[PDB]
């Protein structure tokens, strides 16, 4: 599923994650736009490391989630890489929330770090109602 902006604002909203471990809305936001464009069923394969990102939050095989061909991988999120793949979102963000509660929090992801760190991120949810 590809969401339409205000939607997925007030879905990740309403599943808790405005303010988690300190982590602004507009910044989830501004991840899952760079990460996938808000769609659940983007992949991208590493070929450098052989590791897999998958959905709406491009998160990484190797250390939270298991599709059984990452090398040296574990699964913090106890999960399976497919129900990141989901048009429904309710794991996904479970997930994510677990990556975040690890010292680096939203750092985790570099796509954050270049595209929405220390800039005006207040476009992603504006005029959403949220």
């Amino acid at each position: 599923k590809v969401f339409e902006r205000c939607e997925l604002a007030r879905t990740l909203k309403r599943l808790g994650m405005d303010g988690y471990r300190g982590i602004s809305l507009a910044n989830w936001m501004c991840l899952a736009k760079w990460e996938s464009g808000y769609n659940t069923r983007a992949t991208n394969y590493n070929a450098g490391d052989r590791s897999t990102d998958y959905g709406l939050f491009q998160i990484n095989s190797r250390y939270w989630c298991n599709d059984g061909k990452t090398p040296g991988a574990v699964n913090a999120c106890h999960l399976s890489c497919s129900a990141l793949l989901q048009d429904n979102i309710a794991d996904a963000v479970a997930c994510a929330k677990r990556v975040v509660r690890d010292p680096q929090g939203i750092r985790a992801w570099v796509a954050w770090r270049n595209r929405c760190q220390n800039r005006d991120v207040r476009q992603y949810v504006q005029g959403c109602g949220v």
